C-alpha cells in the first residue's frame, strides 16, 4: 500500500506518512501576478543543453521521467536566481482529465492543462541524493502546457509512450533533445519551495516561465492513456497526477520581467 493520487491515498493524505506535507515552504503554489515583485537584481536564466545526452524513458507508476546522464556537465541551468551549476537529470510531466486541469502552479488561479518540470541538481553536493538533502539542493524549471497547435518537438516521446504503458517499464531514449520543448521568452517567476511528490523535501528553487507552450489534444490524449498500475493488474489510467497549491505562508515571489 502506498501514496497516489486516488480517492484512498491521494494528496490530502500524504502528510499521515510524510508530515513535512504540512511545511513552512511547499509546493506548487498559486502565483498571483499583481502580488509578485518585480526583482531588477534578477538575471537571465542560461539554458546550456546542445551537449545533453538523453538515456532512457520510464513509466514510474507516477508519471513518466526522461533520464539524462548527469556524470558531467552537459545539460546545466545556470544563471537566474541561482548561485553555481545544476546539472539536468530528468523531466517529467503532470496532466489532467481534462483539459481545464492538469498543471500544479497556477496563475491567478488559471489551471493549464499540463505542466513540464526539468529537475536539476547542484554540482557543489556532488550526487542528486545529497543534493536533495540540502535547502539549495535542487532547481525545477517548471513550463505550462496549454491546448492548441502541436508542438513538434514533443512528438517523439508522445510516439514511445505505448512501449512503456505499465509502472515498472522503461525503454531506451536516446538523442532527445529538450531545446524543443522550450518556449520562446525564458521571462520566469521564482521562489523557495518544494518537490511535488513524496518525500516533498523542501530542497527547490522553482523556476516557473511566464510563456506557456501549445500541445495538441492528440498529443496530450496520448497521455491520458498511460497507466498508474503494474502489467497483468487492473487497469488505472494514469490522469490528474498533479498536486494542488499549497499556502505561500512566508514567502515572497519574484518575478523577472515587468
Ligand atoms: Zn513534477
Amino acid at each position: 500500500h502506498h501514496w497516489g493520487y486516488g480517492k484512498h491515498n491521494g494528496p490530502e493524505h500524504w502528510h499521515k506518512d510524510f508530515p513535512i506535507a504540512k511545511g513552512e515552504r511547499q509546493s506548487p503554489v498559486d502565483i498571483d501576478t499583481h502580488t509578485a515583485k518585480y526583482d531588477p537584481s534578477l538575471k537571465p536564466l542560461s539554458v546550456s543543453y546542445d551537449q545533453a545526452t538523453s538515456l532512457r524513458i520510464l513509466n514510474n507508476g507516477h508519471a513518466f521521467n526522461v533520464e539524462f546522464d548527469d556524470s558531467q556537465d552537459k545539460a546545466v541551468l545556470k544563471g537566474g536566481p541561482l548561485d553555481g551549476t545544476y546539472r539536468l537529470i530528468q523531466f517529467h510531466f503532470h496532466w489532467g482529465s481534462l483539459d481545464g486541469q492538469g498543471s500544479e502552479h497556477t496563475v491567478d488561479k488559471k489551471k493549464y492543462a499540463a505542466e513540464l518540470h526539468l529537475v536539476h541538481w547542484n554540482t557543489k553536493y556532488g550526487d542528486f541524493g545529497k543534493a536533495v538533502q540540502q535547502p539549495d539542493g535542487l532547481a525545477v524549471l517548471g513550463i505550462f502546457l496549454k491546448v492548441g497547435s502541436a508542438k513538434p518537438g514533443l512528438q517523439k516521446v508522445v510516439d514511445v509512450l505505448d512501449s512503456i504503458k505499465t509502472k515498472g517499464k522503461s525503454a531506451d531514449f536516446t538523442n532527445f533533445d529538450p531545446r524543443g520543448l522550450l518556449p520562446e521568452s525564458l521571462d520566469y517567476w521564482t521562489y523557495p519551495g518544494s518537490l511535488t511528490t513524496p518525500p516533498l523535501l523542501e530542497c527547490v528553487t522553482w523556476i516557473v516561465l511566464k510563456e506557456p507552450i501549445s500541445v495538441s489534444s492528440e498529443q496530450v490524449l496520448k497521455f491520458r492513456k498511460l497507466n498508474f498500475n503494474g502489467e497483468g493488474e487492473p487497469e488505472e489510467l494514469m490522469v490528474d497526477n498533479w498536486r494542488p497549491a499549497q499556502p505561500l505562508k512566508n514567502r515572497q515571489i519574484k518575478a523577472s520581467f515587468k
